[PDB]
């Protein structure tokens, strides 16, 4: 039985409002409703994976991985096993995985984080599962953010600090957040960014849904434009929306948006928005195709409608040569050349590198960079020729070509990260001085930018 090369993955986020689901929630997996849907001749084929995340979930750990597993078992006759389930508050995640698949899946994590101080906290944050999928690392992150449409800011907040405090994946890779963590990321869930128009166009925005007439709302979508001024989620991707929004409907119809202030609601008006999103963050170079966005059309026990993603993303098998994995293979080595980092930092400290990767048997610290003033006032920290070589624990371009080498450059007075970034080993050709780059981050906020030249052997 061959490793398999592409898995499909299925992502669903619902807020279900506190109420229990209806007896059918088929249509949810298998992508039908409005959007970007699955085609009919996909139904019964099975996803790999399938990650559900739910807020305002009232039923027990239990009650929902019955109705999750008979759900599936209807659609594909296939008895998915639990990966992982995890649930803070009211907010959860469920992972599943085919059966075929139990001894592919390893090093399972789950964690959560709390929001806010106080007040503000003590229902908001996320819950968040990773593994590894033979060698190809994958996390997954729920978030229920701050409500609201005059707090698109705390929202922003809210997502700083879980993807600072979420602790999942490789401990090893202790400079870096669950942003570099992993060869696919995805992140989802009542984000609760809306639609930024005055509250006397309620029934304008209304008209404009009822005549599939997204543009003019989606131009207003706090989380688009937050992502595009780099407020937030830098660095991931969203496929385009095609669907209605999701938030916020009179129960047990879809017929009717109920946004008019309530005291139920804290007087606040609650336009139709895009409040259930689910984003995705992969390495350079890595396969990751979005195949289906969009929400159901007839799961109404909700305010929100359900929404639903698929991918493609491409995995790695569990390589073993004659030599690694436990020594290194000569035939394998990556150079680094003429690299610098710019910063923007306003520190004078001197700076070393780390490189980070499963491809080394451990991490590699550098020499100390020499620091230059660049023209626009920036720090400029040089390396030239001076990076370690890189010895690779097996050579076969078939595995190294798919590696990626995580780089930090951290402080020589704190050994504190000032940036983290990402360099891809998928190559235009090996043997050969070719461009590297990639922007340097902390705290998910662009640090800097790292570049050079790079330099791969491998055993061809
Ligand atoms: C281009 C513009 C845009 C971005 C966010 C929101 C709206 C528009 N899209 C984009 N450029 C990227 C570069 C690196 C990683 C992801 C990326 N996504």
């Amino acid at each position: 039985q061959p490793e398999p090369d592409m898995i499909t993955i299925f992502i669903g986020t619902w807020n279900m409002g506190n109420a229990p689901p209806p007896k059918k929630i088929t249509s949810w997996f298998l992508s039908k409703g409005q959007g970007k849907t699955r085609d009919d001749s996909a139904d019964y084929i099975p996803h790999d994976i399938y990650v559900i995340g739910t807020q305002e979930d009232p039923l027990s750990e239990k009650e929902w991985l019955e109705i999750l597993k008979h759900s599936l078992q209807e659609i594909t006759s296939v008895t998915f096993k639990t990966v992982a389930i995890h649930t803070l508050w009211n907010i959860r995640i469920v992972v599943l995985a085919k059966p075929e698949h139990e001894n592919r899946i390893s090093h399972i994590c789950t964690d959560n984080v709390k929001t806010g101080i106080a007040n503000t906290l003590g229902n908001k944050g996320a819950v968040g599962v990773s593994f590894m999928f033979n060698g190809t690392s994958l996390g997954f992150v729920n978030s229920h953010l701050t409500s609201g449409s005059e707090k698109k800011l705390r929202r922003n907040q809210n997502y700083m600090n879980i993807l600072r405090f979420l602790a999942l994946g490789d401990k090893k890779l202790s400079p870096f957040n669950i942003t570099h963590r992993f060869t696919h990321l995805f992140w989802f869930g009542d984000l609760n960014y809306r639609v930024d128009l005055p509250t006397w166009e309620a029934e304008t925005i209304i008209q404009k849904i009822k005549q599939q007439q997204y543009a003019d709302l989606l131009s207003h979508d706090q989380l688009l434009t937050e992502r595009r001024e780099q407020k937030v989620f830098l660095h991931f991707e969203e496929e385009e929306i095609t669907f209605a929004p999701t938030y916020r409907f009179e129960r047990l119809t879809r017929d009717k948006y109920a946004y008019t202030k309530q005291k139920a609601t804290g007087m606040k008006y609650n336009l139709p928005s895009w409040c259930d999103r689910v984003l995705w963050k992969s390495y350079p170079l890595v396969h990751v195709v979005c195949q289906s966005y969009g929400s159901t059309s007839d799961i109404m026990t909700s305010d929100h409608s359900p929404v639903f993603a698929t991918f493609e993303a491409g995995v790695t098998s569990q390589f073993v040569s004659k030599n690694g994995p436990g020594t290194v293979d000569s035939q394998g080595q990556i150079e680094f050349l003429r690299c610098y980092a710019t910063l923007k930092t306003k520190s004078q400290t001197k700076f070393y590198l780390e490189f980070h990767s499963s491809c080394l048997e451990s991490f590699v610290k550098s020499q100390e960079g020499e620091n230059e003033e660049g023209s626009e006032g920036e720090l400029v920290v040089k390396f030239g020729e001076t990076l370690p070589k890189l010895k690779p624990i097996i050579s076969d371009p078939e595995y190294l070509l798919d590696q990626h080498i995580l780089i930090s450059i951290k402080s020589s007075d704190s050994d504190e990260s000032y940036g983290e970034g990402c360099i891809a080993l998928r190559l235009e050709a090996t043997e050969t001085q070719l461009p590297i780059y990639t922007p340097l981050t902390h705290h998910g906020e662009l640090t800097g930018h790292f570049q050079g030249e790079i330099k791969l052997q491998t055993s061809q």
